[PDB]
């Protein structure tokens, strides 16, 4: 029963197994959507800082916390959208992970996920085209509820 659903609302109150949070790759969650995720999961931004350190996180390579078991959401999917926090999201960079997204859903047998929109709106990319690169990527998932919300 997989199914992509375009919602309006608070992301981290999701119901679902895993969160994508929104990320660059020089280790800051400061602004938009990182920063909610740093306030709201910290062991998942310590953990983020320690990979970047690492050179683990890199566009189309996205960086997956634990938070366990018995957690929900038991996964923090942190996509890079942008090398460094100034920089604008790339929609290179949107496609490269979404790739990595459906890889990460299949290697973890998560079965339901919510996203915010990418990088798209209020200045950033176009959520037209944004959107359809999220239903080509994530319709192409068997058995996975995919929630994301919308600008
Ligand atoms: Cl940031
Ligand atoms: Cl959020
Ligand atoms: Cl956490």
């Amino acid at each position: 029963g997989g199914m992509l659903r375009f919602v309006r609302g608070n992301l981290l109150e999701a119901p679902v197994e895993a969160l994508v949070n929104t990320v660059n790759t020089v280790g800051v969650m400061g602004k938009g959507v990182a920063l909610q995720f740093k306030r709201a999961f910290p062991d998942n931004y310590q953990a983020y800082v320690k990979a970047c350190e690492r050179g683990q996180v890199q566009i189309g390579r996205i960086f997956v916390y634990d938070r366990g078991p018995l957690a929900q959401p038991r996964y923090i999917f942190n996509f890079p959208t942008k090398k460094h926090w100034r920089h604008p999201s790339r929609m290179e960079y949107v496609e490269e992970g979404l790739k990595d997204l459906v890889c990460r859903i299949q290697e973890l047998r998560v079965r339901s996920i919510a996203l915010p929109p990418l990088g798209a709106g209020n200045g950033g990319l176009p959520w037209p085209e944004v959107k359809q690169r999220i239903q080509e990527a994530l319709e192409a998932l068997e058995g996975v509820e995919v929630w994301v919300y919308e600008p």
